[PDB]
């Protein structure tokens, strides 16, 4: 599962392009915008400016997932989903370039202001991802990631969605368990770390469209995602954004 130098170089490019989607879409996020409009802007950027491939061509009909509020993941862009101030929005994107892909998602607070709880949920979700990323280096264990995430999130009185906290990435599902469990990590491995944090119960449900996932209790959910490369001394965050403080 060790990526070659050529494979890693192509993943750096794709990861940077994916990061660029999440940064460039920011000024378009305001009250009154539909999530379909965001999808079209991202599709045009990926295909026609980056000259890359959005996920709807690789292995449905949209270039991004737009998950609002109680939607946990896989929200479908829609002309009828109109953002309003105080909404929390996750945009999830995969960019494919030259056979390799970069995967990342982040939260946006529509209008810059939201409730005490929604702000805290987003910040805890981002810090949870970072805590999981902080365990990773050559010789660490896959289980260290989920353990760090779950311990932190529950200490903050939120719930972790139990389906997964990450996946192998290339072209393996990361679960919550005990530290020291799972595969020992080696420099050159790549995967995503993407914990989903619910304000209420950890249970989710799939909507009638067999695609959109929502919290079981209709409370808020937040997620962040990075694609990471394992190194001898730590990680390289392939989807890091330039103004993103990784300390
Ligand atoms: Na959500």
């Amino acid at each position: 599962m060790i990526k070659t130098p050529d494979e890693i170089e192509k993943m750096r490019i794709a990861g940077r392009l994916a990061a660029e989607v999440l940064d460039m879409i920011k000024p378009h996020i305001k009250a009154g915008v539909s999530t379909l409009e965001l999808d079209t802007i991202c599709r045009n950027h990926i295909e026609n400016v980056q000259h890359a491939i959005p996920a709807c061509v690789g292995y449905f009909q949209h270039s991004i997932c737009t998950s609002v509020n109680h939607v946990v993941c896989h929200g479908i862009p829609s002309e009828n989903k109109i953002l309003k101030n105080g909404d929390i929005l996750n945009i999830d994107v995969t960019v494919i370039k030259d056979g390799y892909h970069g995967d990342t998602n982040m939260m946006y607070i529509v209008g810059g202001e939201t409730s005490i709880l929604a702000n805290r949920l987003c910040k805890v979700a981002q810090e949870a991802m970072y805590r999981g990323m902080a365990t990773v280096r050559d010789g660490s264990y896959l289980g260290d990631i989920g353990h760090a995430i779950q311990k932190y999130v529950e200490s903050e009185r939120f719930s972790v969605v139990r389906e997964y906290c990450g996946h192998g990435i290339g072209t393996q599902v990361l679960h919550y368990g005990q530290a020291g469990t799972g595969m020992r990590l080696e420099a050159g491995m790549t995967f995503t770390i993407e914990p989903m944090v619910n304000a209420g119960v950890w249970q989710t449900k799939l909507l009638g469209d067999k695609w959109t996932v929502v919290t079981k209790d209709h409370k808020l959910s937040a997620q962040y995602e990075h694609t990471i490369l394992v190194t001898k001394t730590g990680i390289e965050v392939l989807t890091a954004r330039p103004e993103e403080d990784l300390s």
